[PDB]
């Protein structure tokens, strides 16, 4: 794993997932069992901490950027399905403020 991958990894995602917001996105968004209509079709690149994690995990990766795209298809897929103001809007907005932190603090290529 790359110098920036393995901060991604190591400090990022470990971070993001201890943050007390990150519950709701650590797994795929259950439509059905959430009561979400036509989420499936309106999100078209679904995203969640999980998957990140095992692409990390699994070497999916190429480059950092590849890595820093699925984080934030994750926020924007909040930003468009959910209205503004909802509970899920507003911590995600929390946790995507110390995702962009983390990533001002990555070590440079
Ligand atoms: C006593 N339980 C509370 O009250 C909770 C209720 C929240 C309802 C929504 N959830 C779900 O899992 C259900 C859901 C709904 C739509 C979703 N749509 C998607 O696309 C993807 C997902 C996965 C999704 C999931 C998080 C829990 N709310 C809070 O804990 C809370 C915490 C912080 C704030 C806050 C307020 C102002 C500023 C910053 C943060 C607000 N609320």
């Amino acid at each position: 794993l790359t110098n920036q991958l393995q901060y991604l990894q190591k400090v990022v995602l470990k971070d993001l997932w201890k943050h007390s917001f990150s519950w709701p996105f650590q797994r795929p968004v259950d439509a059905v069992k959430l009561q979400l209509p036509d989420y499936y079709t309106i999100i078209k690149n679904p995203m969640d901490l999980n998957t990140i994690k095992k692409r990390l995990e699994n070497k999916y990766y190429a480059k950092a950027s590849e890595c820093i795209e699925d984080f934030n298809t994750m926020f924007s897929n909040c930003y468009l399905y959910n209205k503004p103001g909802d509970d899920i809007v507003l911590m995600a907005q929390a946790l995507e403020k110390l995702f962009m932190q983390k990533l001002s603090q990555m070590p440079q290529e």
